[PDB]
């Protein structure tokens, strides 16, 4: 019954800022954040960051670091359904999904042979296992598109500061924002999980500096889920 | 469940396979869960619906084989897919055979934990997996657990025990082309774990109701129709004691 609603968008939009904001709005309205501090220390529950690994070497690293990462978002995401929420109308905010990680970052990886097929085809088939296991729990029912430009990604990535990130160059950007575009604008992104087509999506352009009118759009949104 | 659960274990060539696949025949209510060693060797996924029928579903690469070229870059993907499409298969075949047996008895042939605490094990004891690599896979492989292991959970193990010099020699009989090159000093490594954990039983798992779990060790050295009578004859009285 806790409604479940993934919020979507490029390498520093702003979807960690948007939702930490979104949660303050209701004692029902709970986050699962993207752990991104179990990928920068790797640790079995200082240990090694396969997220800079994964930026250093990506031949070497992409399929190790994006098994984990949707391994661990997995774990996340239905360990909070479990354990939070109780509410009267609960609601669950995911930063990004199962589905982003594999239709937009692991298949990047591949489209730029970071990934060979062998380890496209291992991915897609553990991931397709995982899914149908977990998938009807986690399943959405809305998505929040956070669109900034491939520029404003890139400033905010330095404006953040995180080392592993400062070299990535515009280019990698632009490739995740056609992706993100084609998933959630266009919507001529195909996944092989069809209720996805059906789950509403709304946009919200982030590229100002930050606001409230968004957060306003959401609380409204949610209602007609 | 009421269905049993017991896993053959053993090194490579030691004749689980052979052993289990007649084993299994003795009853209706016996069947087997295969290792998806074909999987691993041509790796596919499954095709969309509409796909499906006008492409055919073709050859995929080697994975084992890969792992045996260059074990320090494979070595993880190998394991983690191992260990996931063992695990689809054990599910699957639980949630679906044995439905009209009397005493039904289900065989997999080996088990996440020959995964884990065997094979990934040496594979990180010997430097094909680093620090990161491994802590990954404990992490994935205790997770898995969490969710699936009460499902899977053993009432048994069969340890097939043959000497390193006999599997090397049962390898070349197979002719698996990607196990030609493994040599003895490999074996002999994968020996003296399943020795450690099924025969000494000093090698700690994650896995507390594994230190009591019965385990019946079975010499299979000599050729199959000089000792099968009295396999089969210890396998029977050790069903009955589970
Ligand atoms: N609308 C905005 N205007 C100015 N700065 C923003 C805005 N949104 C996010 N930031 C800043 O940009 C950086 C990345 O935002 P963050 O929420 O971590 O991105 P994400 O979670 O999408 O990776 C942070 O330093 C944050 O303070
Ligand atoms: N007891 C035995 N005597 C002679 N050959 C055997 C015996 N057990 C197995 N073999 C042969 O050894 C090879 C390995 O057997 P297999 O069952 O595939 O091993 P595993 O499943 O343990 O890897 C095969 O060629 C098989 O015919
Ligand atoms: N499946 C995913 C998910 C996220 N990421 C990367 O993780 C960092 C934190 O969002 C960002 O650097 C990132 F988003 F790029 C990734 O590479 N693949
Ligand atoms: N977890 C596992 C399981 C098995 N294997 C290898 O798979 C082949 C078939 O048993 C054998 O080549 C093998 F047993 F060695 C492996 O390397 N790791």
């Amino acid at each position: 019954r806790i409604k479940k609603i993934s919020i979507e968008g490029n390498i520093a939009a702003g979807k960690s800022t948007f939702v930490n904001i979104l949660k303050q709005l209701s004692e029902d309205w709970e986050v699962v954040p993207e752990p991104v501090a179990r990928w920068s220390n790797v640790q079995s529950t200082n240990g090694g960051n396969v997220l800079q690994m994964m930026y250093e070497k990506p031949e070497r690293w992409s399929f190790t670091f994006q098994t984990y990462a949707c391994l661990s978002r997995i774990r996340a995401q239905l360990a909070s359904l479990n354990g939070k929420l109780d509410a009267e109308k609960p609601v669950l905010f995911f930063e990004r999904s199962v589905y982003s990680d594999r239709y937009i970052f692991a298949s990047n990886l591949y489209e730029s042979e970071s990934m060979n097929e062998t380890e496209w085809t291992i991915y897609q088939d553990w991931h397709d296992w995982m899914n149908n296991q977990f998938g009807q729990s986690l399943e959405l029912d809305g998505i929040i598109y956070l669109q900034a430009t491939p520029e404003t990604c890139l400033h905010r990535i330095y404006l953040r500061g995180r080392n592993e990130e400062q070299g990535i160059p515009l280019e990698y950007l632009e490739k995740l924002h056609y992706k993100h575009e084609s998933w959630l604008l266009h919507r001529t992104l195909k996944t092989n999980f069809d209720y996805l087509q059906e789950v509403p999506i709304l946009t919200l352009d982030v590229n100002e500096d930050f606001y409230e009118s968004l957060v306003e759009k959401v609380k409204e949104f949610l209602s007609t889920l």
